């Protein structure tokens, strides 16, 4: 099946884009990346980057997770980063979302060898 690693690339990052460019962007990426095929997923964060500087995050700055794990890391800089939130229309498999375009430090949670981000905690 598919890999924790793999599965984190398909849901967060979009290096062929540096910014959302209109309301519809958490609409179509939300679709296109199968984030919407069971249920609608309800809080989801795209980073505009490089895969290369996202995976050296892991490499950063070691902090605790939301939920108390210490595998997670904190950007030393900021990120170009989308984050999109379901809305009060949002109705399965018509599932809606807010686009919010922002700046700011990514927290990931890396495992592995090579050692590399295998969830989204939060952006700050």
């Amino acid at each position: 099946k598919e890999t924790a690693a793999a599965k984190f690339e398909r849901q967060h990052m979009d290096s062929s884009t540096s910014a959302a460019s209109s309301s519809n962007y958490c609409n179509q990426m939300m679709k296109s990346r199968n984030l919407t095929k069971d249920r609608c997923k309800p809080v989801n964060t795209f980073v505009h980057e490089s895969l290369a500087d996202v995976q050296a995050v892991c490499s950063q700055k070691n902090v605790a997770c939301k939920n108390g794990q210490t595998n997670c890391y904190q950007s030393y800089s900021t990120m170009s980063i989308t984050d999109c939130r379901e809305t009060g229309s949002s109705k399965y498999p018509n599932c809606a979302y807010k686009t919010t375009q922002a700046n700011k430090h990514i927290i990931v949670a890396c495992e592995g060898n090579p050692y590399v981000p295998v969830h989204f905690d939060a952006s700050v």
